[PDB]
C-alpha cells in the first residue's frame, strides 16, 4: 500500500498516466469505443483480448505486466436513474476489489458514465461520490483523470474539502 494513501486529480489523457495500473471506462462488448476507451485501445490494445464483461462489473486483462481494469458503467440513455445509479456504484465496488487483488500502490481512474454514457446530464458529483465510496477503504494512491478545466477545479475542490 501507499504510505499515506491520497487522492489527486490531473487534467490530461489517462493513456499517459504515471500509475501502476489503469481503469478503462469500457463498453460491455470489449470494443474500441470512444473517448477514454479509444485512448486505452490505442495505448494497450493487447488488453482487449476477452475483455467483454457485463454492466456493473470490472474485468482485468494484462498488457505485458501492466494491468488494465475494464470497468463497465451503465449508459444512462438506456437505464432508469435508479437502476443506472445502482450499476454505477457497483462498477466502482468491482474496481476496488481488483485494485486490492492486484496489490498495486497506485491506480489511474476516469469518472465512469460521465461522457457519452451520461445520457446528456452532468454526473461529476454522482460518479465521483461513488468512486470515493468504493476506493476510500483501499490503500492505493488514486489519481483521477479528466479533460475539462472546470471539471478539474470541481474534482480538486471535492478532494480538498475532505482533508
Ligand atoms: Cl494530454
Ligand atoms: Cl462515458
Ligand atoms: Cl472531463
Amino acid at each position: 500500500g501507499a504510505m499515506a494513501p491520497s487522492y489527486r486529480v490531473k487534467r490530461m489523457d489517462i493513456a499517459k498516466n504515471d500509475e501502476e495500473c489503469v481503469v478503462n471506462a469500457a463498453n460491455p462488448r470489449g470494443l474500441p469505443g470512444d473517448g477514454v476507451c479509444k485512448a486505452v485501445y490505442k495505448k494497450w490494445p493487447e488488453s482487449f483480448k476477452n475483455s467483454a464483461t457485463p454492466v456493473g462489473t470490472a474485468k482485468t486483462v494484462m498488457c505485458g505486466t501492466y494491468p488494465v481494469i475494464h470497468a463497465v458503467g451503465p449508459n444512462f440513455s438506456n437505464y432508469t436513474e435508479s437502476e443506472g445509479d445502482r450499476e454505477l456504484a457497483a462498477a466502482y465496488r468491482e474496481v476496488a476489489k481488483e485494485v486490492t487483488r492486484l496489490g498495486v500502490n497506485s491506480v489511474a481512474i476516469p469518472l465512469l458514465s460521465t461522457g457519452v454514457y451520461s445520457g446528456g446530464k452532468d454526473r461529476l458529483t454522482q460518479s465521483l461520490n461513488h468512486l470515493f465510496t468504493a476506493m476510500d477503504s483501499t490503500d492505493a494512491d488514486v489519481v483521477i483523470y479528466c479533460r475539462d478545466k472546470e471539471w478539474e477545479k470541481k474534482i480538486s475542490e471535492a478532494i480538498q474539502m475532505r482533508t
